[PDB]
């Protein structure tokens, strides 16, 4: 049995593909296949208070389908909260709670996700002209192959360490930060080194010091001082889904231009709020004569290691062009990601696919690679189009567009 | 012909009952008649700066039918404005552009409105106990009758004037004055009073302030300065349709603990951001040397007469215990409504409508007036509850809820 | 040694006189006595987020002396904290802060406070007319009197329990939440009731939401919700110096219109920022499926009553208008308070103070109450003026200004 | 009479520093220099709406002396405006008010200013080693000149055109907007083009369309949309002087660092609330169906051309790396402007001051030059500090400490 479909991972973005599919009136049949027990959202960076980036309008499907039954309004009024939530006057879910959107709007979903069902290769079906990829996806149990005329691959982005820094007992990654910090006990960390000086990174250290009176908490980051997210309205129309043909359409001088001047709006930066709040936790702290936040500035962790009971982490000082040692219990990475890459998956048909001159994948305005002439199957990108679709590719901004441009692509082509 | 129901008055609050016919699976037959030529929301009032003071989330369905085709948000759609609206981060929309939104709904409904129409009078039809009305309809060619099994009356708040005074061609009520004020010539206006110190006063006053840059401007009101209006989330709760079940159901002292408490949500207060604007341009005028907005507080408006060229207005201050005169050009009373009264339009009828001891109409929770065995038909209220059921009765708050609570009773009965 | 002028509690109102005092040029003498140990300003309710509700711009002197050496402003220079909260762009200062700087003030005195004094009675001195008072003061070990032309009396306001309820090991008033609060063991605090619903009733609310998860809390109070403080611009003019002027001359008419229209300043309301972060509260414990706080709107506390290991709360509804039993840890009532009274203090001078119709003491523009000619000794209200001068009495809003008039008072009287 | 101090120049920085003068004990004599009639400061930009950028606590004194008689909060007290301006509760005065201030400051100031002095050139004064300098002042009468043992440099910042574009009757500099507005008639300025993504540009463009009706506006800026700026409390930091100190001891990597991360705080970004204004202006004219602002993205103006009675803006547009040209009537460029360059009053006196690697001037942290043994007076720099002393330099940040700090320099080696 060959579906015109398949989809790898289930995060938001192939679960708005699933949405997509399920409003269109085209039949198309359709696999998904999540490695994870269930969908799991970035559940190691759930702290307390944290914030969605991308207002509620932004959801599965309203800027495509003003009317869906899988938008967030209609998911407030099932839960009973649409009124109450209106009341608050914030376009801004918490995480906590769009979490419980993304797992409402599976469960309404008609077809099932495959979960515990880790996608491991994807190769040429068989035959010339090649019409089906094979998928070959290993449960707990058994390993199977499945058929597909098309393929999205949507596996979400990837942590990245420091250069010269290993995950470890005592240092972790910012995604993985509540698992460890749920499993310790908890007073074995009164000194913790956060490095980064991200969104992540402020909302680990807000977290920390909210959290227990006496943790000591280094911030370490490049910058002299957290760097504000430009989220206002023209910047913000660079995730219009005008601005993807903008991008998309325009000379390498003008993609260079987006990142030039509005990388801003996300990356290594962080919310206005979240920065007037760790600046007033530490002015009363001043005032209580009893400083815990660390601020250093201008700043790498460039190395970690254990010694005895102590996680030693070398700093670099750009001011002073050194390196010297801090001893904490934890250092926690909040270092970043990199894009999702498709070509580990693709193993067989990486040699299928074409290359620009700088060695990146090719791209379709549909998000689709572009591939050797005996190469017809569909294969679809949620994530890693940064180089040829901008800035929107990592985020929740543009989910209903992107999934109803994908799904109209592959029904153009049965 | 007999229509299940005939609505009189074509206002936000009859076309959400419109919208609640047609999205209801009940096959009713209805009417509506209005006065004017087309949809005209106060635009007497549609200064350019005017916000609502209600969310875009309130509007003629979502809260009932949370994926409405009537849907504020499906407006923004079908205009191509959805994104752009989103990324603005403001919950509340200029009133010029819900004007749109409303002749937009109207427009989409299947059933055409009867425009010029004006309905003189509602008689009791041919039949004891009585099954239907007759409703008589005023066109400018010629007038007609037509029978219903129920009505809806939904015909608005009417403007009141100072105890004393009388509209004029230089003394003009708030809800009047773009149409006095237009075509006025500039060089005539120099001098302007505004009594009130209400919404529609102090929108009033920061237009003359915005738009000719040498009128003088007399703000009178009662107060010692404009009083804040309570948005905060808790208060905002007045508005819940929990909260209509909590005023009807509770007791007169439960009653009037919501007046004594919350009437500032709504009635003699002024917008937060409103109130600041009027300051900073103060101050700024005082910085500059040029003041032009006088307050004259602890006041009110007793009487106007036109003497010569001048309109002499007779003001008396409460500090003083005196009364003196304040000669302008043109005084603007901007000093509220009373709420809607069904009785004028009833006459004949309102025998068999029950009233309370302190001489009130009676009012089932479903909108419906009381009556005597004498009438089976249904007399439906939108607007004349503020006694009943509370201060949601006039505004904007509640309008899927309720109409689709009248809807659902007339469908119940039929 | 008959001093010029003396001053009955230590709080900010009588320390603004002492800096009104050092300022002028007159050469005035003065004694200041305070019954606690040091400045205590409402310390039992210093909760960890609590923020001032005035500008820091009114402070003890910058309206009277924009360069005084006691201006909030100078606090933060001297501290090397100028710089940094000039950059966090708040106008209002937390308590906690303001607290230093009134200790710092106090500090920066030439004239030494006397603490662990308390006033006892305030007598007519010899002679007649009345030129001087004698003032009993009780200290831990001695009781003296002293003399002084003038007294000005700063006793602030006086908590207020609802009507049928005592304050007891387990109903405590908001004035006395901490004091109680650092005392018990946190897994016996699981239940708490807080009667009232202004910006104390709030503040313990959100402060026990915020310092223990697994508290429950019932908000007792009898509007439908908290009503929001006005503290926009125009309304906020009503503390401005001018406008103290225009309530004191101004009718008995005018003077209820300003509590009619603008008590919501100040008065059984909460602070808009307050508000939202409770309604955020309760929504995200909504979301999570884990309520605490119970919203118990339209009523009353009208009871309590220690049974077993409960304190039973008589709430009244006035939506069902019953009555009926609440069972909890504690209550807590932030139920206000009552205006200063120099009633009690006077005793004897009472007898030379005029009352007004409604029994009022009569108090002219410059704070001094109206006196027959029998008694020539100046006698000063830093509180206690609600009906005379208006809704800044209690308040922080004009310290500069009344200090600075009073101290003009008594030196245009002394010659 | 030689003076200890010569001031060239009466901006902000040298009333500062003649503020400082008078409060310091230290008896010295001093002149100030300013060519023109009055304290004018960037009056061209005076528009009606205006915001300083900074807090009114950064003001002449108030940092470095918190009870100063010249203090912003000491001139709303003389104003009696200090009650009314606490009441706004906004941190940020108009720069109308500011420059009233500056104004009342100078009067003040017991020391009298030189105005209509023209300072044309700086000396050395007589033998070696050189201990004092001659400043060439040219009045309209006459010419003269003055002898002193120090000397502070503050002309403030210079005005730059686009490569390949000169100013004329119909191409202004922002600098000089106003200046030319005003004699302009109304009906003859229907198109204008503004160039640049800045401030200045924004606030240019917000005027034109609230004060015309009819004003087309073209605004033409690199970006793909206003940057926001960053001004947030720890980026506020930079401009402590704490930080002066930061920037000055770091590296040339540190140096760098901070213009990376933290440039946003000031050049090329606009306001958070002036683009918010901007946004909701162009999004009620396309709900009027009437739009007046073109937004001409990832653009630079690259020439203009008068032909007969319209401006022929050619500009160039990366995202199609081509040009055309735009006829308007008036081309702005608030491109921005080049730092205060020490050297061209220094002429001879340059040979005996010392550059670095690069050719910049070096400069100690006390604002001083860096001479060789044969210059012995002392030049003080206010602006051009840039390289050496980091963000603060054009900025009215740090003014108090600044002015205060070279008092005590002057002092210390009298
Ligand atoms: C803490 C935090 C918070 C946010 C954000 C990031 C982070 C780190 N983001 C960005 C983030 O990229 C975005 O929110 C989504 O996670 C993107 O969804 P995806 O479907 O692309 O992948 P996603 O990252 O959700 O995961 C895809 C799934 O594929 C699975 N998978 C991987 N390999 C597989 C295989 N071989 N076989 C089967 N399954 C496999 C993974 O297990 C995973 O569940 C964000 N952006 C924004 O615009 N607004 C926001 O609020 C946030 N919030
Ligand atoms: C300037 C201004 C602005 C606002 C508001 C009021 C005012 C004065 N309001 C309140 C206002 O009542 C509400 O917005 C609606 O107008 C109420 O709808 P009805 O449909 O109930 O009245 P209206 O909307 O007043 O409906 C009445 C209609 O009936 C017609 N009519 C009257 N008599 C008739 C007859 N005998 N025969 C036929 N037709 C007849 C009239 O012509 C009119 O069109 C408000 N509230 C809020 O919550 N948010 C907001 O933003 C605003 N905005
Ligand atoms: C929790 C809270 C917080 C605030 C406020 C109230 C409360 C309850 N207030 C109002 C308050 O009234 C004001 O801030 C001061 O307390 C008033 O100064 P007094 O100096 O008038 O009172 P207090 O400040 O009450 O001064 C009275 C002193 O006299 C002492 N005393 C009493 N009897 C004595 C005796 N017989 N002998 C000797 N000493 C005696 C007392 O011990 C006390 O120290 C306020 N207002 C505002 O405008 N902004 C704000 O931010 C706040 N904050
Ligand atoms: C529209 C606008 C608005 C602002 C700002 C810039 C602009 C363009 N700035 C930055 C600006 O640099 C600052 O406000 C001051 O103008 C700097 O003072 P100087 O005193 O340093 O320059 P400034 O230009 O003010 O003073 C220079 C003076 O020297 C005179 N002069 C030059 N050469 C001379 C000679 N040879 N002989 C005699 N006189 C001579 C000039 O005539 C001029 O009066 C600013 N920054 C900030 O931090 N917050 C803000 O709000 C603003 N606002
Ligand atoms: N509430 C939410 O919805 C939420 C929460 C967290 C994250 N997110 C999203 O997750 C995405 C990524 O955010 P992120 O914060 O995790 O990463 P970033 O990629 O946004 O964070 C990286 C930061 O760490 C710094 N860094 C790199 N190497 C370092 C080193 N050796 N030592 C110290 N610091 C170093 C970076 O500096 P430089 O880049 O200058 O070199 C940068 O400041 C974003 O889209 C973000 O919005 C969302
Ligand atoms: N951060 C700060 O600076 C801070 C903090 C706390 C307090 N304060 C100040 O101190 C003053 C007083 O404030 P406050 O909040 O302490 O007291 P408050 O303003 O007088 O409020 C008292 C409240 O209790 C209610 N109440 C009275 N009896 C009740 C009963 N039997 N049951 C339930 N509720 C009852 C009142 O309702 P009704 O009046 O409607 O009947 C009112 O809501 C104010 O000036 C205030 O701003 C300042
Ligand atoms: N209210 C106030 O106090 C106020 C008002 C105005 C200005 N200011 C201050 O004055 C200083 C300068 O502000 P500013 O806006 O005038 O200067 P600016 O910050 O340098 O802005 C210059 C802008 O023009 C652009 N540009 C340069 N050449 C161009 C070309 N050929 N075509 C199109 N665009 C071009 C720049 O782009 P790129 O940088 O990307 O090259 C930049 O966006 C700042 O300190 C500022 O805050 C203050
Ligand atoms: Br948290
Ligand atoms: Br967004
Ligand atoms: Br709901
Ligand atoms: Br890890
Ligand atoms: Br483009
Ligand atoms: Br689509
Ligand atoms: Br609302
Ligand atoms: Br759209
Ligand atoms: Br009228
Ligand atoms: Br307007
Ligand atoms: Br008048
Ligand atoms: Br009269
Ligand atoms: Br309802
Ligand atoms: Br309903
Ligand atoms: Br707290
Ligand atoms: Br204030
Ligand atoms: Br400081
Ligand atoms: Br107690
Ligand atoms: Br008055
Ligand atoms: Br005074
Ligand atoms: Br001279
Ligand atoms: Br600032
Ligand atoms: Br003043
Ligand atoms: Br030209
Ligand atoms: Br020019
Ligand atoms: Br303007
Ligand atoms: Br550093
Ligand atoms: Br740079
Ligand atoms: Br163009
Ligand atoms: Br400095
Ligand atoms: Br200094």
């Amino acid at each position: 049995p060959t579906h015109d479909v398949v989809g790898v991972g289930f995060g938001p973005a192939n679960l708005s593909l699933a949405v997509a599919l399920e409003e269109s009136p085209a039949a198309l049949t359709s696999a998904f296949f999540e490695r994870r027990a269930s969908i799991s959202w970035h559940q190691g960076m759930l702290l307390p208070a944290a914030k969605m980036q991308v207002s509620f309008l932004k959801d599965l499907a309203t800027f495509r389908n003003p009317a869906s039954r899988f938008s967030f309004v209609s998911f407030l009024h099932e839960r009973g909260r649409l009124v109450r939530f209106a009341n608050n006057h914030d376009f801004f879910p918490t995480r906590r709670e769009f979490h419980d959107y993304l797992e409402w709007a599976e469960s309404k979903l008609a077809h099932e996700v495959s979960y515990d069902s880790e996608v491991t290769a994807i190769r040429p079906g068989p035959g010339r002209p090649v019409d089906s990829v094979l998928v070959d996806v290993s449960t707990p149990e058994a390993t199977r192959t499945v058929e597909a005329r098309n393929i999205v691959i949507s596996t979400g982005l990837v942590p990245r360490m420091p250069a010269g820094v290993q995950s470890d007992e005592f240092v972790w990654h910012s995604s993985r930060f509540l698992d460890h910090f749920r499993d310790r006990d908890p007073r074995s960390l009164r000194r913790v080194a956060v490095a980064g000086g991200g969104q992540s990174a402020a909302e680990i250290v807000r977290f920390l010091h909210d959290n227990r009176p006496d943790t000591v908490v280094h911030a370490i980051m490049p910058s002299y001082g957290y760097v504000v997210a430009d989220n206002t309205p023209f910047a913000n129309q660079i995730f219009d889904p005008a601005a993807v043909d903008d991008y998309f359409d325009g000379s390498k001088q003008a993609k260079d231009a987006f990142w030039r001047y509005h990388r801003n709006t996300n990356y290594s930066v962080v919310d206005d709020e979240v920065i007037r709040d760790l600046y007033r936790r530490g002015y009363d702290d001043e005032v209580a004569g009893a400083p815990r936040l660390n601020f250093v500035n201008l700043a790498h962790v460039v190395g970690a290691k254990r010694i005895a009971d102590d996680t030693r982490v070398t700093v670099y000082s750009m001011a002073r062009e050194e390196s010297y040692d801090l001893d904490v219990d934890v250092l926690v990475c909040a270092t970043g990601y990199d894009p999702m890459d498709p070509g580990d998956l693709l193993g067989e048909l990486a040699e299928h696919c074409v290359q620009d001159a700088e060695g990146r994948w090719q791209v379709d305005r549909d998000y689709r690679m572009v591939t050797t002439p005996d190469l017809r199957c569909g294969i679809y990108l949620q994530g890693g189009t940064e180089h040829t679709h901008g800035l929107s590719s990592s985020l929740l901004s543009n989910l209903a567009t992107r999934s109803g441009e994908i799904v109209s692509s592959i029904e153009r082509r049965k």
